């Protein structure tokens, strides 16, 4: 039964719920996954964004990637995304902490890790930004008049489904393009 | 001593290994125009590492090669701080710049507002620009060691930057990815 996934909702928007919950269902996602997710409108749009929903530990991640834990720590606290500084804390998705381990490989290239860690800061800072530049557009496309949740996450999949591709080249490009005209 | 006019006006130690350095950058294919217009020349045999080839374009290039519309194409030029505004058939455009910008269109064509779509990349480049600045600093104090000449250093940052280079691709993506993660589970 659906009910607890529902809660206190009533009305109208308990029925919208109702299907989007429905539709989210035959996408493969849990009772589980919709109940620690408010709302859960997004849900099957994460994934496109490579939130899978594991969450790892930053030890894990060390021994995982075979990384220093000290400087894994200090480059999850410059993207600064999750707070709990607890190395054995289960708070980092998966693919956040496979992004943080990257950092360590510029270093053993003899980039200095304060440095590192703090382009890492600045990056983290400006890409934010751009982020949420990048949501208002995406949601301008979405959001058409007396869309109900379900058309918005049907809309919120198929818009984000296209973007993804480009999206990663276009931030290589754009970087490169900064880099070539330095001095 | 056509050389002679690619030193400027630098004396002593730092004319002599600027006459060394000049002379590898010309062996690098670096004409001495691009000498003369980059100043210092010192990474410009890095340059080719992060995608200028030497080769330039016209937006009318651009916008035909690529596929991109060209009023979007230098509205996209503007917000990413390059050639102030052009002529069309005006040959002054980095190809690599070119097919960066060209990527505008593909999101127009998803059915995304180019006013945002414009917005973004001005958002994204103010931010990138500052992320440049100090990866460059990064990269100058790895390489920097007393006692290393100009060539010594130029030698030096081709050996690193050709390194670090396909890492940093991935790795912004990363970072970009990263930041949507967070803004929708936010
Ligand atoms: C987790 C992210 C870690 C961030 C690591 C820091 C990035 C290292 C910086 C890149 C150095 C390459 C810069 C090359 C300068 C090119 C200038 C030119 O010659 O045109
Ligand atoms: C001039 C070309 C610049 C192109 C910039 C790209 C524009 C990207 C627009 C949005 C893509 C971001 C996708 C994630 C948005 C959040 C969606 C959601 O949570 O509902
Ligand atoms: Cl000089």
């Amino acid at each position: 039964n659906i009910d607890d996934l529902l809660g206190d909702l009533g009305g109208t928007a308990r029925a919208e719920r109702a299907k989007l919950v429905e539709w989210l269902l035959e996408q493969g996602i849990t009772p589980d996954e919709i109940r620690a997710t408010n709302p859960p409108l997004l849900l099957a749009t994460r994934h496109l964004v490579g939130d899978d929903g594991t969450y790892v530990s930053a030890r894990e991640i060390s021994e995982n990637y075979g990384v220093d834990l000290e400087l894994l720590q200090r480059v999850q606290r410059a993207v600064g995304l999750a707070r709990v500084d607890d190395p054995d804390a289960v708070v980092h998705m998966r693919a956040d902490g496979e992004a943080a381990a990257r950092a360590q490989r510029f270093v053993e290239l003899g980039l200095n890790p304060d440095q590192v860690v703090l382009v890492v800061r600045v990056l983290a800072e400006g890409l934010s930004h751009a982020a949420e530049a990048m949501r208002y557009t995406a949601l301008e496309a979405i959001m058409r008049p007396g869309a109900t949740e379900l058309d918005i996450a049907k809309g919120s999949q198929a818009l984000v489904s296209q973007i993804v591709p480009l999206l990663g080249p276009m931030i290589q490009d754009m970087l490169f393009m900064q880099l070539r005209h330095m001095m």
